[PDB]
């Protein structure tokens, strides 16, 4: 069996766009590591990519990965879109280039490493380190420090 | 002077995309009026464009409108960015479309018929008539009937 491995990720944005961070936890037998980062403009969907794909690339090794969040747009693209974008293209059916897709392939990119067992959390109330990861992504959209280069301004 | 209205709007979507409704409240002097309607694949931020263009275009004579919605997404438009958007002529700076820019536009035309004066309520709780809307809506999205032909497909 492979190294298994515990990741807990959250997204915070002040607006859409606005300031917003990403919180993230990565744990192996007890151990910790947590990251986050602060972005001046960009979205809440976006900074959920960035917490699981942060924690996902810090992964030196193939490993059983279960991954916790409580974001839907996560959920609703895992579990639902990059099927589609696989055979498509990473094309809508329109044949136009979806949203976020430089974060989407990083993810998928990501994900290709690992065995990856989602656990789609209903709120972050109640799991500590859940909590946890929120508090890293609000205390970043509050002091952001970075440009999300890769976000496409839509106003 | 003008005829003093109160106008109440929400809106609700089930995914992003996803089905969704709107939900709004006219109400002069007492009396009391409702628009509704569910569509089968939009965004929560449309349906809130949605409420208060049916709404405002529902008045038949300038009327001074006290415009009470809970929905961040119109409250960062109206209070930040709808100056910038007629002065660059709805592009964004990178010379682009903005988003749900034929919302935002219909919303702007049917605005600057009247003297508006928005309340920007907090939450549900305390606030009947904002609830009723949700209420309205939620009912909406449970129900869709139309198809939002403006919301361009982004997965
Ligand atoms: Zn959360
Ligand atoms: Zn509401």
């Amino acid at each position: 069996m492979l190294k298994q491995v515990e990741i807990f990720t959250d997204g915070s944005c002040l607006g859409n766009p606005g300031p917003g961070g990403y919180g993230a936890i990565l744990r192996y037998r007890g151990r910790e590591k947590t990251f986050s980062a602060g972005y001046t403009r960009t979205t809440n969907n976006r900074m959920e990519l960035m917490a699981a794909i942060v924690a996902l690339e810090a992964l030196k090794e193939h490993c059983e990965v279960i991954l916790s969040t409580d974001s839907q747009y996560v959920r609703q693209g895992i579990t639902q879109w990059i099927h589609n974008w696989k055979k498509r293209g990473w094309k809508t059916a329109d044949k136009k280039p979806v949203k976020n897709v430089d974060l989407w392939q990083r993810l998928d990119a990501a994900l290709g490493q690992h065995q990856i067992k989602w656990e789609w959390v209903k709120g972050h109330a109640g799991h500590p380190e859940n909590e946890r990861c929120d508090e890293l992504a609000r205390a970043a959209a509050m002091n952001p420090t970075l440009e999300d280069t890769g976000y496409q301004v839509e106003v």
